[PDB]
Order: C-alpha cells, then structure tokens, then sequence
DNA sequence: GAAGGGGGTAACCCCTTG
DNA sequence: CAAGGGGTTACCCCCTT
C-alpha cells in the first residue's frame, strides 16, 4: 500500500498453543512455531523486507496486547538474542526473508515484574539522553511501570519486528515501520483454551431426538458451554443439547441428549452439524456431522 | 485385649480424601472425618479406654507411616491443641469414649521441615535434660532430623492417641499403652483419592467382546491403569479393556473395546462385573456391571 | 459472617524421546 | 543436549450453610 520499502509477516506466529517457560524451567524447551506448523512440516515466523534489495537488519521484542504497542514485561530468549529481549537477524543482499526459528518466551515472576519493567524502560528511553538520567524522570519511569503493571496480561503477547536498513556508512541505521504480529496465547494460562471435539459416542440418532451422547472435549466450564446442532443453509435451524452441568464430567466431557430435528416425517437421513459453543463468548469449537435418521 | 486398662480405636480416621492444608490456606477447613462418614451420617475418628472407669486424659499426635512410630513433621490444628501439634481430651467417670471431631492436618512446607524437626525433637528431649541442651548433644539430635527428613512422606500421617489415668494427686500421670491408627493419605497428592466410574455409555455387549464402551472417570493415571472385567469367584475368570494410553482422554475418561467372554452361546444373558485397576497398584474402582449376550 | 468443603492459579520441577 | 510434555508444591480463592 505505502510506496517506500516496509516489512510483512510471511508467516505469523502460533496464535494458540506455545507455552511460555520461566526463568526456573531451563534455555530450550521448543521455539514459537508458525501458524501452519504441523507435526511433519514445521513452521516459523518469517519476515520480508518489500521494497527493497540489500543488506539489513531485522529484530523482534515483545509488545503488549493492547494496540498503543508497548514493550512486554515478557523477553525473547533464542540463540540470536539479546539479554533484554530484542533477537536480531541480518538480510543478505539476495534473500530479503527472515525466519525466526528458535524463539522462546521468559515467563516474569509477578515479583520480578516491576524491576524487570523499569529496566527495559530505561533501556528504551536512554537514547533523548545517554549520559545521565534524572530523578525528575525516574520518577515518572517508576509510574509507567506500576500502572503498566496493573492491567498486562502475562497470557497474551505480540511480535514486533523492527527492519533497519544499513545505510552507506556502514551503520544499520535506517528505520522502517514496525510490523506487528497477530496475539500469542500462552497455553499454561487461565481459560482461553480452543474448544475441541475429541470424539462423541454416536453420530447418528432419529430425528425424534432425545438419544445420549458422550462428547469428548478439551476443558470447558460447566456453566459457560452449550452444544448447538445447525444447518448453515441459511434456513438457519439451530438447537441444543440436553443436559445440566452435572451431566458435563470433570470438565473433559459431556453426556447430553440430542435434540429433535425441526421436519420429521423425513423420508431419507439428513446430516447437520453439532458444535460446542461457548454462550459467554461467541467461541465455536470445530463441528462434527450428525446424522437425523426417519422414524419406525 | 490383655489383663490391664488399654485405649482402643472405636473409629479410625478416614485412610482416603482427607486434604492436609497449609498455614497458608486457613483454620477451620473441615475436620479429619471417621471411616465411616457419609455427608448425612458424619463420625469423627474415636477411641475408648476399655477395663477402667474413671478420670482421664486422652492426647492424639502424629507419627510416622514407618512402623517405629516417630513424631511427624506435621502438626495437628485445632479447638483442642497444642501449638506442639498435640490434641488432648478429659473422659469423664461414665463416659471412656473420646471423639476428636475436629482434627486438621498443618502441611510443613519442606523448607520449613528442618526447624519444624528440630524443634519437636527438642521438645521431645527436653523431659530427658530440662536444665539445659548441651552443644554435644545438640550434633546427635539434629542427625536424627537430617536421616528422617530424607525419608519421611508428607503424604502419609497416622494418628498416635497416648491415654493417661489421672492418679489420686489429681495428676494425670498414670500412661496407658498408646494405639496408633491406620495410614492417612493427603487426599491432594499422588495417587491417594478414589478410583471412581462416574459413568459408561454401554452396560450391555455381545459375548463376541469388541464393544467400544466410554468410561468417565475420577482420575487415572493414562498408562497407569486398566480395565479389568471378572466373574464372583465362579473361577475368578478376568480378562481386559482394549485400548492404548491414547484412547485415555486427559484423566477423566477411557474409550475401550470390551474383551470376549470365556464361554460363547452361553444360552441366556451373563452378568459379570468390570472395575478399573491400577496395573502399578492392587487398588481398584467400585465395580460396574456388563451383561453378555449371546451369538445371532 | 464464620465454618466447611472444593477448585484454580503461579512457579517450579520433572519425565519422556530423540 | 534439544523438543515437548505432564505432574508437584504452596498458595490463593470460590462456593455453600
């Protein structure tokens, strides 16, 4: 869109399912893959530098949630980083690409927090004036932290990547706009897990409905799921499973009974969807076919 | 059962589900219930000095799961207890039988176990030398505490009751031999709470086995346990579930395959009983029953 | 409200496998 | 080791009478 030369995501990290380690954990216990990792092809966040054929110098650091992008409490560690968090790569004059293959998250202590902020906040306000800084604003650098502190969320972080184009002294010194990625959800946090049908005991019922089934899920809370079956024909039939949150087994399962299709006296099987959804939310599992079957 | 007065449990403690809390978590988290407590019909763990009627003074701490019954790092809490971590009650000239209604379990942090040790040990040997503890004394007694910390569980308590017949002085100072309970296990640790069938979707199969039954559970361990089915004593004839740690879905359910049964074109309907096993342990579920039928 | 239960959350500690 | 993963402790809350 802009004319000048600018960098773009090739592939964004895993939104769902890294795990964040702690200081305590150890150094390499798996890098923050791409969003199209599987088990066979894996996947990491890659960069591009459009615009633009040379030599320079990519980095990535931790930003918050919240749009106004300010620097996470959170630190890269990787074998291509810095001991604040900043990992650095370099373009050669051909390949303008840069993947990030072995990214890890430091998870902060909620007591390591503030001394951790204050020092990545010096480090970032240490360019207006490198040789001294003043109580005048120490102070005021302690009342980012403790206010910062008060509503970030350690679950949720984003990429930044930050392009620098070495200019003609030798110095990578040249800006481009800032780049950055979609959410990082921390898969060790509260909550927040993606809604999955492991496996259901039936896949087929009578359009009378009323017959059980035992739903296999990943955690949901007892009073915050509902089971919609649907057709999206645009007809837009919807219905609910029958249970109670009785019925909903150490959070891991669901025994529920089906619920009447909305046209009996079918004369052939018709397949629909059921899919688990959170009421609170508007979070959709992914669907499973059922089959409505005539009756007698 | 012999000549003299002795002390005699009318209600040992709970073995299972008992939670031991914390200094942290709070007093007044419940009390140590007796064997027999449902949530209608509650008990408490009792005892009673039989071969004697009169004035006396019963005291509960508690010691090691090892048969040598040494005091335990953890203390007892309650309405009724020493700072010490020892529980006393009076019996009165007509009624011998002590209830401890209200008994906690305080969990020692293992940072805190030396000093807890040491200063239990000191109170134990203090009787013995009460003027002083002398340095060279001092080396012997802290061993005791560093061999013991190193082989004492925090999961596992008995309860020692220590009654004491009061003399004619109006001092309580007559011991009877002192009882010690059956094992408690802390009901949040390891494999210490029940193994529980919540629910199955099938009861019923065909003596061919090959059913995919699913099982809701309490807990499992996913390659830890089995499934095992088996008749009254008829042979004691058992077969298994069939399914790989896979089909285990996260601790609470099992997605099994039933096994055939011995005899096939048994004429009418068998019942037989299933429970889950831990394959480790001896340690089994409340049993289900499944009925075969025959071949068609 | 306190008692009397129970479940979730942070931080850490591990164990499988290559 | 790397790359995952699950389980453990101490603590923090939260529902119910």
């Amino acid at each position: 869109t802009a004319d000048g030369p600018y960098l773009v995501i090739v592939e964004q990290p895993k939104q769902r399912g890294f795990r964040f380690r702690y200081g305590c954990e150890g150094p390499s216990h798996g890098g923050l893959p791409g969003a199209s990792s599987e088990k066979g092809r894996k996947t990491y966040p890659t960069v591009k530098i459009c615009n633009y054929e040379g030599p320079a110098k990519i980095e990535v650091d931790l930003v918050t949630h919240s749009d106004p992008p300010r620097a996470h409490a959170h630190s890269l560690v990787g074998k291509q980083c810095s001991e604040l968090g900043i990992c650095a790569v370099s373009v050669g004059p051909k390949d303008m690409t840069a993947q990030f293959n072995n990214l890890g998250v430091l998870h902060v202590t909620k007591k390591n927090m503030m001394g951790t902020m204050i020092q990545k906040l010096q480090r970032q306000r240490l360019r207006s004036r490198p040789q001294g800084l003043t109580e005048a604003e120490q102070r005021e650098l302690e009342q980012e932290a403790k206010e910062l502190k008060k509503v970030m969320d350690l679950s949720i972080v984003r990429l930044r990547f930050s392009a620098f184009l070495r200019a003609s002294d030798g110095s990578f010194s040249l800006p481009l706009k800032p780049v950055i990625s979609q959410p990082i959800h921390d898969s060790k946090s509260p909550g927040a897990s993606n809604l999955k049908i492991s496996r259901m005991d039936k896949t087929a019922g009578s359009v009378r409905g009323g017959d059980e089934v035992y739903l296999l899920c990943d955690k949901v809370q007892k009073d915050d799921i509902e089971v919609r079956f649907y057709e999206d024909d645009e007809n837009g039939w919807q219905a609910f499973g029958d249970f109670s949150p009785t019925d909903v087994h150490k959070q891991y399962a669901i025994v529920f009974r089906t619920p009447p299709y909305h046209k009996m006296k079918i004369e052939r099987p018709v397949t629909v969807f059921l899919q688990l959804k959170r009421k609170r939310g508007g979070d959709v599992s992914d669907s499973k076919q059922f089959t409505y079957y005539p009756l007698v």
